[PDB]
């Protein structure tokens, strides 16, 4: 459908208010040679021109010059929509304005000298807010139509008296009235943006569609998450896209008002939101307005949040208004606004991943002339724990680092030939301290499942316990029986238990949340065991997901002669989870000694898998995937070291890899050193480095521990009385 | 528009209690010769949030026809200093100016929290104004007040005296049949596709309040709108529909807000699925159901009751389901708090949670308690110093449970040595029942009641599980059934993969599936612990003082 | 070169008595910018109602000159955490400061600094 789809491109005709199209698509749209259209593109901008037929123009593409393309605030390659405008009236009064940095060097009136020959019976239809270029005085000065007596649209007639009141303001004429950035300015949360758009699609293009949905899906959406992730910018983009009268206020902006002035503008925003049948409003920084009763210590703020609670449901079913909320902590808001009547739905922006940060960098480095030398990809995958505003700060710091290697006398050439380098991104990345760390964020691993030695029976067992209930919802209703949601891991301390957990997380293509036992006792050290409940709520909101509770020996070693209330809280909210939502939980320990055998009960994590030592192709497999700043070792006998059992006990064959490649580092640095002293560094790794790493090798786990785990091969018979 | 008596479901008993309470502003208006007490003003509604506390009051007001002058909590608190009396005096003035009337206040925690929790003096002024105008308007024009909250102990306890707000009725969570009734009354203004059943979705949903079922209906309808291509006509208006997959999608992307509340209902576990424990079933049946459904036989000659019993045996044994079984065949609701759940409120010195649990046990008579897994408390008091402080709260609160009021207490443990022997030696919890390694026919009973995508295994050696004796150390024999499930799933994906690469799913589980499942099976408890547990067959000789 | 607003707002933390006033004084008297500093306890000393007075006027005086820099001193006295703000006028003062800080974005390229 939607037969007005067009692609912007370079223009053949140089007319400022005339664009080009194709004749059979003009006859498809019933267009004419001199009719007027309304080109609607991105940033909800509108342009009015006259479409001329061009035979060399494409059918699905539109040709427009630098006047029309900058009128829509689009670059080369965006998408627009075309609507012909046949009801045009004639202009009576026309007012235009110049730009302050383009009028020096010339003096005089621009009406009879510039506006007159540009509109010398030109029949150019103009739009309010559009910029038109007038060539004159050996120059090219841009002017903007600000107000006309036919205020939306008119045709410049020779009888139309045109005003000439000169008020040059700025080059930034559209930065405060609209700030009209749309969905192009937001990436990394396309699912969340789609969910938000599908929530607000009853304000926009479904106005009276309440017969089909009489439940009126909820007035009030929360946008919580980390600070600096664009929670304000999401609301701004949604308000720009919807086109309703937007009346956002800030929390400190109304806390700055006094008593009596507090109800002032709080009643007025909700009253002014009534006057439009499409209407969306938003209130910012809810922690300033709605804390807990214990946090606040004043009657004025509590009266303010009481008035907010009154005005939330004081209006109902009236012009389907939607309020929006923003905060940095989910539990910080008062629970009186978390009821099902008021502010019901809660979605979280979170932080973007490597693909998300790649999208943010790609849409952020557009308005900066790079040297076309960087990759924009190592920086994309490297910046873990970097929020989008921190990414913008990194871009600004890289720009400052690229500028700072120049002269203070600016240049004759630095403005039109500015550039950034790849090493500038590395130096901006090194000297960066972001605040987006310390959160147990969501991610999907990339852990290339043949990189393990393989343990094919155990990997197929993990496959059967995880993904066949996942990828077959019909087998949750046709064939099979009750499932077992959860699996425990035990065996040697140094092995690939975390590696198997992230491997089945990647192979399931599910979300991977891996909290730590020391991190759990860190959160308990602040005296808060509701954080476990918030972890499980993040897990349920991240459905489907895979959960990982690593280092249970850290919990086990705090038995005493602190307390084990954290594992008791985990066990209480382990069986208090639904068998639906496709959530899944993985546990892992190092020793079966102090494992608290109340957690081995069925109905919980039940499957006990003893991981043995892997085969001879474990460190072969990490040398098979040896990207790791290093070439692959060649012309060497790999299984000959497996004959010698080079620490062949569980993991830490990568310790031998580290030792041998550090020997290669020593060899390459010494080769470079006497090459420099003299006036091919052997990047590959050969047999003598591996043999010397065998010489300086020790076993990671003893044989007595292996005997203990062999005795604990059947350890599901616990709770001995 | 306005709503009536037919829009409340799942709490018909509490709704009938409210109708009996408002029967005096109704069919018996001048009922003073029968009773001179004027049975109390101040109906208090408490329970979970969003459960219909406004809806019940509005429906009762519209059925009775009395003049309704309701006010809200934060609406009254939104007034400044000097306007707190404004509309608070005036609502009672309007209740004075017309005799047959009812008023209602919502969100009582917003108006009147505890006085320690208050900070400003105007909150104390407001709660004193309420405490004056409640019983100050005594026997004037027969008005009834109503109060709604989200938590009962967060209310100021001065507002819960005899003269003020005594008849606490709990709305609670709806039942599974209550969820069915809520969905039945919520699909009136929606033309469905006549393909869903509204029952498998209802029992598959757990811990959702009626507002959450309304939101689930909204989410399913929005999914059905979203999958349709949007076009601005009425051709999508008349073709509104919901599918079963739309209900499964709405059940998936949602969260149970009423979960973690201690649930009060009857389960559906149906005694016949027991493995062959006959003596334990008969003794529990005689000690539980016999006083309940035969009160006249429980008033003439015989058994003066001794409530309280605890189960013990192997740790992987079948002791949990019998409490649900007597809940099904006693017609009593089941309250099962967890021993791990007690230490959550022990952390923070919150002793009032056990008080709330026993108050819920009083409110939900008849009931059967179940303190599951006391061995976790034994671990917390044995692995380190302490834990063992809520176990003193258990002993103190259980003596508040009188021999009447139709209550029972069921314990549970695994290792009976360290369960604080003052628990069982007095008349409190005096009886002890051993739960041994089970009888031979548990495997058919697991296969009978749990249907679960597969029939009974056809033409197999059922007696071979009594012959080779798989899992022959206590219960959790159902690991062999889980392994049969995994092997059946492996066969199904084998046939699916072969017919995928090639271009009969074999839904029957055979004998060789169980024979292969035999190999991946061990015992559930070491034999020395078994010898110690039937050495503790006579373990009532506790309190081992020197 | 960079339109992503090179940063308005610099904290000068660390140990006290290391000449953090002296750094701002040297920058003010060297960089050729009209300097309009205000003191923390001086504006905390004002009464209720007059607390917004000179708080709005400092940012107005920053708006008066097209190049301008201010430097608030001892923000630790001005803005503690919400638990330590048991007085309403402290929350009102920091709300006025935050409102004037975020309401003014890239207006006459002003820089704010705090110690
Ligand atoms: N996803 C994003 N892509 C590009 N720029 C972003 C993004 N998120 C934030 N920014 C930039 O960061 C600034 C806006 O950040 P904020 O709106 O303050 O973030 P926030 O999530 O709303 O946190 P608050 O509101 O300050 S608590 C602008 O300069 C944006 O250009
Ligand atoms: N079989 C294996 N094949 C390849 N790499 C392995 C193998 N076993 C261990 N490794 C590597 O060694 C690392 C050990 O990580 P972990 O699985 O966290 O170790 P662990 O045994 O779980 O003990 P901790 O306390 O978690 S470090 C893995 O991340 C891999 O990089
Ligand atoms: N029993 C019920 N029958 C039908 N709809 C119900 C029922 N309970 C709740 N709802 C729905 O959920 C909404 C909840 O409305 P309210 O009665 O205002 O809840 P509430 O309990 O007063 O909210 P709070 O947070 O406890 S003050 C109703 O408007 C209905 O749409
Ligand atoms: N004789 C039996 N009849 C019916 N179900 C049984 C029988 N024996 C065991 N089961 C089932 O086996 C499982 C384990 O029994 P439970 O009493 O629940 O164990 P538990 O009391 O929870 O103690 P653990 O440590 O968690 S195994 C349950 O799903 C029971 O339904
Ligand atoms: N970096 C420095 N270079 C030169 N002299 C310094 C330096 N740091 C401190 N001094 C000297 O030490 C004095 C410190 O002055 P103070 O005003 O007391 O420091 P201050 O940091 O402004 O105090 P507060 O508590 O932060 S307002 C200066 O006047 C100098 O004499």
């Amino acid at each position: 459908n939607r037969p007005n789809r067009l692609i912007v491109d370079e223009a053949i005709n140089e007319d400022n208010s005339v664009v080009s199209l194709s004749q059979p698509k003009m006859d498809e749209l019933q267009l004419f040679r001199g009719d007027t259209v309304l080109l609607k593109g991105k940033k909800r901008r509108e342009a009015v021109c006259i479409v001329l037929s061009d035979d060399t123009c494409s059918d699905e593409k539109i040709r427009m010059n630098r006047v029309v393309r900058n009128n829509l605030r689009v670059r080369l390659g965006d998408v627009i929509s075309i609507q012909p405008c046949p009801d045009v009236k004639y202009g009576k009064r026309i007012h235009v304005l110049p730009i302050d940095d383009t009028v020096e060097g010339i003096t005089g009136n621009l009406f009879e000298v510039y506006l007159k020959p540009y509109f010398l019976e030109a029949y150019r239809p103009i739009r309010k807010g559009d910029i038109f270029l007038v060539h004159g005085g050996m120059r090219a000065v841009e002017f903007k139509v600000v107000e006309t007596d036919p205020s939306p649209y008119c045709i410049v007639a020779p009888d139309t008296v045109i005003h000439c009141e000169g008020e040059p303001i700025k080059r930034e004429d559209e930065e405060e009235s609209l700030n009209e950035v749309g969905y192009d300015d937001i990436g990394g949360c396309r699912k969340q943006l789609a969910q938000i758009k599908e929530m607000v699609e009853l304000p926009l293009r479904h106005p009276a569609l309440f017969k089909a949905i009489g439940v009126k899906p909820p007035r009030g959406i929360l946008l919580y998450g980390p600070p600096g992730t664009g929670k304000t910018l999401i609301a701004r983009a949604v308000a720009n896209e919807t086109g309703a009268f937007f009346f956002l206020i800030n929390g400190p902006e109304i806390m700055s008002k006094l008593a009596g002035e507090s109800e002032s503008n709080l009643r007025k925003a909700f009253e002014e939101a009534e006057k439009n049948a499409p209407a969306i409003i938003f209130i910012d920084e809810l922690d300033a307005i709605a804390p807990k009763r214990e946090k606040t210590h004043g009657e004025v703020e509590r009266r303010i949040v009481s008035q907010l609670l009154t005005l939330m449901d004081g209006l109902k079913q009236r012009a389907h208004v939607i309020v929006m909320a923003a905060t940095n902590r989910p539990n910080s808001i008062d629970p009186a606004l978390r009821r099902f009547g008021r502010f019901d739905r809660e979605v979280d922006i979170g932080i973007p991943d490597a693909t998300g940060r790649l999208e943010i960098l790609q849409i952020h480095t557009k308005n900066m002339k790079l040297a076309d030398d960087v990759d924009l990809e190592q920086v994309a995958n490297e910046t873990h724990g970097h929020v989008g505003a921190d990414l913008a700060a990194l871009c600004s710091e890289a720009a400052l680092q690229a500028i700072r290697k120049k002269m203070d006398l600016i240049d004759a050439e630095v403005m039109n030939s500015l550039a950034v380098t790849m090493d500038d991104f590395r130096w901006a990345l090194s000297q960066s301290n972001p605040s987006a760390l310390r959160e147990t964020v969501v991610e999907v691993p990339q852990v290339t499942w043949e990189d393990i030695g393989g343990l094919e029976d155990v990997k197929r067992e993990l496959q059967e316990l995880v993904q066949y209930p996942v990828e077959h919802p019909d087998k949750f209703l046709k064939f099979g029986m009750t499932p077992s949601k959860g699996v425990l891991f035990y065996g040697p301390p140094g092995c690939g238990k975390t590696l198997l957990a992230k491997a089945i997380a990647n192979e399931c293509q599910a979300n991977f949340i891996s909290i730590k036992g020391p991190e759990l006792l860190t959160m308990w050290f602040g005296e808060s065991e509701a954080n476990v409940r918030e972890i499980f709520d993040k897990a349920r909101q991240a459905a489907p997901c895979v959960l990982f509770f690593d280092e249970l020996d850290s919990i086990a070693k705090a038995r005493g002669g602190a307390a084990d209330r954290v594992i008791n809280q985990i066990l209480t909210e382990m069986d208090g989870m639904s068998t639906k939502k496709n959530v899944f939980i993985i546990g892992a320990t190092n020793r079966p000694d102090i494992i608290d055998p109340a957690i081995l009960r069925p109905g919980r994590l039940d499957q006990l898998i003893y991981i043995p030592l892997p085969d001879e192709k474990s460190r072969v497999a990490i040398l098979k995937a040896n990207l790791r700043k290093s070439p692959v070792a060649k012309d060497v006998d790999l299984e000959f070291l497996a004959k010698m059992t080079n620490g062949f006990s569980g993991a830490d064959l990568t310790e031998i890899c580290q030792r041998a490649c550090k020997l290669a580092i020593r060899e390459s640095i010494e080769s470079e050193i006497r090459r420099e002293r003299e006036r091919d560094p052997v990047p590959e790794i050969r047999r003598d480095h591996f043999e010397e790493a065998m010489r300086f090798a020790r076993r990671s786990v003893s044989d007595n521990d292996i005997r203990k785990y062999e005795m604990f091969a059947q350890t599901l018979q616990q709770s001995r009385g």
